[PDB]
């Protein structure tokens, strides 16, 4: 019931970026998406971050993008009693909607720690927990060429990509318009992860 990846056969994939902290890198990273004409990525945001930078949240919303949460709080749902999860994602849910955000169907717990207590929670709040089938490892900054080759040496349709616009990120962006370019001289097609799921 969680999501790491879509239809393996056919040549669709999502790249998601997720944001926990930061202001610098997020605003040319959405520079380069839309340049390089992708308004249709999806990005999980935590919501302490979103409601501290509305002016980054109002700039994903504007280009098109797909919003997914975080929580509101980054610290792991494993390590939390249940009501104190339901109130995280409630609270943050709070803070979406205030920032114009499309009520959140998909959920990207802290970290990506999650159990059985944590799905069940989601089901019950409406939620679709997402994790990934591709990890960039991009937070490491293991080098531009470590980040192309990492994504593009495994891509399978149906990926579900992990990347980070957190200021974490010091050379995502960079690696950005090759990850793009690889898709589309691949033949694969980049979609939000709502359509991916849809689409299954």
């Amino acid at each position: 019931k969680v999501i790491y990846k879509g239809d393996t056969s056919k040549k669709q994939v999502a790249f998601t970026f997720d944001i926990s902290w930061g202001d610098k890198k997020a605003i040319p990273i959405l520079d380069t998406l839309k340049e390089r004409d992708i308004k249709n990525a999806t990005f999980f945001l935590s919501a302490a971050w979103a409601e501290r930078h509305p002016d980054v949240v109002e700039r994903i919303i504007k280009d098109g993008h797909e919003i997914g949460s975080m929580g509101y709080n980054y610290t792991s749902y494993t390590s939390l009693e249940t009501n104190e999860i339901r109130r995280d994602l409630l609270r943050a849910q709070d803070v979406f909607t205030k920032l114009g955000v499309k009520q959140i169907k998909l959920l990207r717990p802290p970290s990506g720690d999650f159990n059985k207590a944590t799905l069940k929670i989601a089901e019950s709040l409406g939620y679709t927990v997402v994790h990934w089938s591709n990890n960039s490892n991009d937070w490491k900054n293991p080098g531009v060429n470590k980040i192309v080759s990492t994504v593009s040496n495994n891509l399978k349709g149906g990926d579900i990509v992990l990347l980070h616009a957190s200021d974490s990120a010091l050379q995502t962006n960079k690696a950005l318009p090759l990850l793009l370019q690889k898709l589309k001289s691949d033949g694969y097609e980049q979609i939000s992860v709502s359509q991916l799921i849809s689409n299954t």
